[PDB]
């Protein structure tokens, strides 16, 4: 009876924190995007320009 | 009656947890693709540096 409505508070409660965390771990995660992509582009050109030299060394032989 | 409206109260709270799952499983593949292909070139460049620091410490 009342202790019906305790079980479903108490399951609800359980939801309600896991919507925090969620919500929580979904907001540093974006944050941290913008810096994952940037360190990409960074390598990638990095990567290019390596390669590019090791060519003109390589045919300097 | 009642019992419906705490039970659509449930169900608006519980679609929540699954979309922000949903939400999160998406984005967080997304980033770990880019964090791979991330380790993956600075394990090339490291390839890539230390052969250019041979050839020319070998004409040095």
């Amino acid at each position: 009876v009342d202790a019906e409505n305790q079980v479903e508070l108490e399951e609800k409660t359980r939801l309600i924190n896991q919507v925090m965390e969620l919500q929580h771990t979904l907001e540093d995660l974006s944050a941290r995007v913008d810096a994952v992509k940037e360190e990409n582009l960074k390598l990638k050109s990095e990567n290019q320009v390596l390669g590019q030299y090791i060519e003109n060394l390589m045919s300097a032989s």
